[PDB]
């Protein structure tokens, strides 16, 4: 019974094209989540031409008619939460009136300075992911509802943590005083907006019809069960996360849209099958601009894996796909799509979870017709060249997902939807 | 589409009766799992007298037709694992092949002697569950499929986190060498029943019909998220725990049991609302026997409490309950249900997230007159007493959800099933 709410994830290693959707879905949702992970990436909006960033808020919060909701599974920095609601601000008036429509789980758990600089020693031997989800573990990390409650319990309890990092990291610059005082300045912002986030949940899915949309933060390969370990992220970008991250029963989730970029990339090091460390690789990272916004430095490029899709699929059970950049595509006189892995020379039916092992997998590959010409104008189905659509129809058959969208440009426009 | 699975999750903070349902259950059951967390409870199986111990194996492994198959989210301790599935076989033939019968999901982490050791220290400012998990959010920690590949890597990085731990812990003891060493005879052992977890489950969900059990550990009061935290242990012990644990989508959970206690415990410290710390709580305690069988210590006890039972409810989605040890109250003469929270005088609809917030509740009861009469021989529910049914019924009319089980005794006959 009750509302099931919409799940957007990335199916591969992130940088899918998931704000594209959730761009189109957020449009007339009633509510928006994050469920897990922190903010340690970053998505421009568009609004009147003017650029919105959202880091921790979720995208969706730019239409004036939602409230935002962050589940018990994220982390919240609170000075980035700050300067990135403030900076918005600054930029024009989207976010007009945005405290009155963001709502905070108050089980998420804080990520402090420290943990940030900790993340930054810990790379040496800097968004504090992997320190605040180890400090939750072990059960001495503080969670909202501890800030917005007795001052004295939190500083005491806050107080024990810094000075643990500091006593591990000696190197670690720690302000334990100015930390804390600044945090009493960011308490008396946020408390109006912490509340139960299980009770608030469960009455929105039990209310009048509500449609809720839950984005998903990073991507299935770069979960922290089912990912590359240890080359992923430190929560679960799956979707039980969903479940765990935000305090509702499986009977609750709706559609799973799997996003799934028509080509693959990679930001790190870690084993990724069907690289193509080449010319064919080049040409992707050229034309689907494949390189950090705020890095410069370029993706690893590659070509569509099947086989890591339906691994994907089986932890998801995704009800249908968003397929993206396809007109990435229109250049290439032939395109392979890897179908099959042998691992000393036999076919094996599973992704091998060691990352060394992982490395060792040749990809059996079906080499497909190109369509050579330009997609980018396409709005229906019909109007994609047959080569173009019979790349679609493919993954369909080999996965048994249908595709709902597929992306054709960079714009809201350039979007095609089957269903 | 598929194979759906049934999922036994303590509603409570444990010790509430799991046991008595999964022996019910494993009876006529292919698989069953455990999706989450380490051996830190033991339970004892009798067959033809012989008492069989579990803490990290299923009990379901008892049948000889089962499988039993241990989740990515579970954290092993070679060590614990081989003694506990040793001594078995040393007490009777009840675990005779169950080399055959043991699956273990590669991308499990392994609980290293130093995390016990840890544990311990910690404590002093010990099953290792708190480390271990600490460990794998930092991706530092160790998984089966690593013990089970190159075991040059697996040391290599072995070598690194134990000294982690001992630069941190400079009291800490720790024999690199000698666990090292251990583990490869540990790895030889283990390596027949090491499989990719993802796949296997995978396979059974989408092959012939299979009945499919997953046992809980710990409750729903314990859950790192939902819990008393930092009076929690450090895995997710409600249903997303399932999806994230065995890599299965929300779409192959069935049923949702949770199995409730007719009053409640605690064993450790922590916000207790119902709490009789008196009389009534003494009889409960002799009456249900409340006691740690490996300690010797004695529970808090306590009335049940269904405001927090609805909380695990909103939480878990269960579908039916199995309402325990009914036979405890037979001596009283009347009972009370805690079934409203006020805070500073008002009445409030949430679970006070912060410990010490909880700690201040005042809960609302309500009397229910007691049937004061011996109910351990009844095999039907028409076989209660009319106050005895309604102490039933009140809690199906709560909560809006059917109970579909009554213990009335120790035994396995002392059970009543509704439907
Ligand atoms: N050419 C092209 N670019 C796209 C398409 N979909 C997304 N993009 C661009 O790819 C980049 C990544 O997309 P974004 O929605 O931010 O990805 P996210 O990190 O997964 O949320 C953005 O610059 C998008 O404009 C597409 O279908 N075609
Ligand atoms: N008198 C009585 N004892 C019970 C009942 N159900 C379970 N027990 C006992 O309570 C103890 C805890 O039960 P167990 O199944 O091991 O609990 P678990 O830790 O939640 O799995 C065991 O000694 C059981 O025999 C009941 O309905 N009545």
């Amino acid at each position: 019974g009750g509302n099931r709410v919409t799940v957007v994830l990335g199916a591969q290693w992130g940088d899918e094209g998931k704000g594209k959707v959730v761009d189109l879905l957020a449009q007339d949702a009633d509510i928006v989540c994050r469920c897990q992970g922190g903010n340690n990436a970053g998505h421009t909006v568009v609004v009147d031409s003017v650029e919105y960033d959202f880091h921790l808020l979720p995208s969706g919060i730019i239409n004036p008619n939602v409230t935002a909701f962050i589940g018990n599974g994220v982390v919240i920095h609170l000075p980035g939460l700050f300067e990135e609601a403030e900076k918005n601000v600054q930029k024009g008036k989207g976010l007009e009136g945005w405290e009155k429509r963001l709502i905070i789980s108050d089980r998420a758990h804080i990520v402090f300075d420290f943990h940030q600089a900790a993340d930054g020693i810990q790379e040496q031997q800097k968004k504090g992911i992997g320190p605040v989800y180890s400090s939750k573990a072990a059960r001495s990390g503080l969670r909202m509802c501890d800030l917005v409650s007795d001052f004295d319990g939190f500083s005491e309890r806050f107080k024990v943590l810094a000075n643990q990092y500091k006593s591990i990291y000696p190197t670690l610059e720690i302000d334990i005083e100015g930390e804390l005082q600044k945090l009493k300045g960011y308490m008396e912002k946020i408390k109006p907006m912490v509340r139960d986030g299980v009770y608030f949940l469960y009455e929105a899915l039990h209310g009048p019809p509500k449609k809720i949309l839950v984005e998903g933060a990073n991507a299935a390969l770069l979960d922290i069960d089912f990912g590359t370990y240890p080359f992923v992220t430190s929560s679960n970008c799956t979707v039980g996360g969903v479940c765990t991250g935000l305090g509702m029963p499986p009977q609750n989730v709706g559609e799973v849209y799997g996003v799934v970029k028509a080509y693959t990339t990679r930001v790190g090091i870690g084993a990724f099958p069907t690289e193509q460390d080449n010319e064919i690789g080049e040409l992707l990272q050229t034309r689907g601009r494949e390189f950090g916004v705020t890095t410069g430095r370029k993706r690893r490029c590659g070509w569509l894996d099947l086989v890591l899709l339906k691994y994907a699929h089986m932890i998801n059970g995704f009800t249908a796909l968003a397929l993206t950049k396809l007109d990435i595509l229109d250049m290439f006189t032939e395109i392979k799509v890897g179908v099959a892995y042998k691992l000393d020379g036999e076919i094996i039916p599973h992704i091998p979870a060691n990352q060394e092992v992982l490395n060792k997998v040749e990809v059996q590959y079906k080499t497909l017709p190109g369509w050579n010409t330009d997609i980018s104008n396409a709005r229906a189905f019909k109007e994609l060249p047959v080569n173009a659509q019979n790349y679609v129809r493919f993954i369909e058959d080999e996965l048994q997902i249908p595709v709902k969208w597929i992306g054709v440009g960079k714009s809201r426009e350039s979007m095609i939807q089957l269903f």
